[PDB]
């Protein structure tokens, strides 16, 4: 009878069939622990393999149609027990980070590093984003990046991004089910919350729908508590801010609610049509030399430019505390013309190809 | 290709929206899928765990919707394992008795008993189905099949039918109902599984209040040709409880309840109407019931748990509630030998096939 067992899973299970079910958010974190102990030390093509994978799928299927994993408490106590077989970043005594939960259903430019790699270019910014290739396609191996090396790049670089699955092993434990399951579960909205640098002190987190925001937001407080938080969602569901339509804003402040538009920006509006995802391969070839060669200007109506613009004005009134948007879309605009946003890219990729 | 894991997975999305979009003829295509999925998982290879995956993926939705507790959804899902099933062809009063089991007890087999004992009063016909302690018996129960039944039909007061030996379909999802070790639509079916067409009444046991008066609706559509008695035992038991009270459902709606004083009968704790397994359950009821050992007044736990069971389908077969005349005709079926030549009238039927 261990702890770490299908008889400890089932009875967790059990309880999220209950009318009303009676699983705890602390419950929720210790079935994942449970999970995460079977799946790591599963041994292929056993019963007992089989008869995990069943116990997991019921569990987590169980959990999503009770819609308790859509609750700030338990969003957090399953961040929390994720990031319990997480690497974490240890350094010495602004920074920003900027992603969304995914599930949107649109296949968009990927406006999130964009905006990172332009935000790092303005004096007085850090910009540490976590998710996931694009960056991979520019002549750096992304696996190289961990917990042991980002000390190592940290000092020396106003951009780095983290490849996920180098750090939280726990995610790469549940992948081969989240697959197979073929359905939203908890994990789909874990990413965001599993940071693995404690140094990143703002961010911005785009969520796919208006009605997890506000729980998104309660949960992003609890899990990054230091932090001055924008939680956003594009009215035309979107995980970012929106180049046509109107973006909501939740404001973590250590809630206040404020609306976006592009004429904010002083852009014209963009169809979803026209900041459409070519790959990685091509979206970079599109980053570097479409938009961080300064090829097009603010002014030139170019989607996926404004698009990139937009998300950095956003991320720069973040850092400094104030919503002056066309300041914001200023200072993006000097970073990519003054060639400090390309700057910043090359020499966190030479660092990278240095390791 | 209709029968993959994503028709399979298309059903599941329909479960996980406010609300469900899955209709009982969906839950009847979704089992069918299910059924085709789990007979290809002779490995455990990572086609075997994706199938498993998105099986129980499914079970678990449809559980904490509820849509299995829906008299509608639990008839569709009867006639989808039934499409996997032997059914016996018979030409042109006749009773089951059987409980759902998942009510966590392990009482003696009371409903294979009361219906050997049944079967021995006049005008009685008695076609058990479900699943052993008749095996035990020197009775290859392997032998009762769709082509037998037929040929057993005419001569014998008493058969029995094993399920596993008909019902293909539930052969398939075996595994993955142990594995997932919770509750879903499967635990309901085996009662509404008789393969037989001319069974017009019958007792039907189910383990919970809450899922009762649903079940005797899909008793309705499952069997239109049978008046059923649905049965819980307050304690949480599928049987007519021999301690405390028992809720009787009744279909041509209708509810009234029993306790062991209405048959003139004292109270028993389970602890003392325990199975023993097959082998000593049969040993019990061939030696100590059938050969007459015991009488009404005895107060013998099993003899009189199995009198009482007996009672109820005898008062169901007449369309009346004298409990103590169903008394009465079972003592009597016991006691004349009825009983005994009727089972043993089946076993060498069996044996000589």
């Amino acid at each position: 009878h261990h702890h770490m067992s299908e008889a400890t899973l089932l009875s967790y299970t059990k309880k999220l069939l209950a009318s009303p079910p009676q699983l705890s958010s602390t419950d929720l974190h210790d079935a994942l622990l449970v999970i995460l102990s079977l799946l790591q030390k599963c041994d292929t093509n056993s019963d007992e393999s089989l008869s995990i994978y069943t116990k997991v799928s019921s569990f987590l299927t169980a959990l999503r149609v009770t819609k308790l994993d859509h609750k700030a408490e338990y969003i957090a106590e399953a961040a929390k027990a994720v990031l319990r077989h997480s690497d974490l970043v240890d350094l010495p005594l602004v920074i920003l980070d900027i992603v969304g939960t995914g599930g949107d259903g649109q296949n968009t430019f990927n406006v999130s590093t964009s905006a990172a790699i332009v935000a790092s270019g303005i004096q007085g910014l850090k910009i540490c984003k976590h998710g996931g290739d694009l960056i991979g396609t520019l002549g750096c191996d992304m696996f190289k990046v961990n917990s042991s090396t980002v000390p190592k790049l940290w000092p020396d670089n106003t951009f780095m991004f983290l490849l996920a699955p180098f750090f939280h092993h726990g995610m790469g434990h549940v992948s081969k089910i989240r697959k197979f399951l073929g359905i939203p579960t908890v994990f789909n909205v874990l990413g965001p919350l599993l940071h693995p640098v404690s140094h990143v002190n703002k961010r911005i987190l785009g969520v796919y729908s208006k009605e997890l925001a506000p729980e998104y937001a309660k949960a992003a407080a609890l899990v990054y508590p230091g932090s001055e938080t924008f939680i956003v969602w594009g009215h035309v569901g979107l995980d970012e801010v929106s180049p046509i339509g109107k973006t909501t804003v939740w404001h973590i402040d250590p809630l206040k609610t404020f609306q976006l538009e592009p004429s904010m920006f002083g852009l014209e509006e963009h169809e979803l049509s026209k900041c459409a995802s070519y790959g990685p391969k091509e979206n970079a070839r599109i980053l570097k030399e479409e938009v961080l060669s300064g090829k097009y200007h603010l002014g030139d109506n170019n989607p996926i430019y404004d698009y990139i613009l937009m998300n950095t004005a956003v991320l720069y009134c973040l850092s400094q505390g104030h919503q002056n948007w066309k300041e914001g879309i200023i200072k993006a605009e000097e970073s990519i013309h003054s060639g400090n946003a390309l700057r910043s890219l090359e020499h966190f990729i030479d660092s990278v190809s240095s390791l």
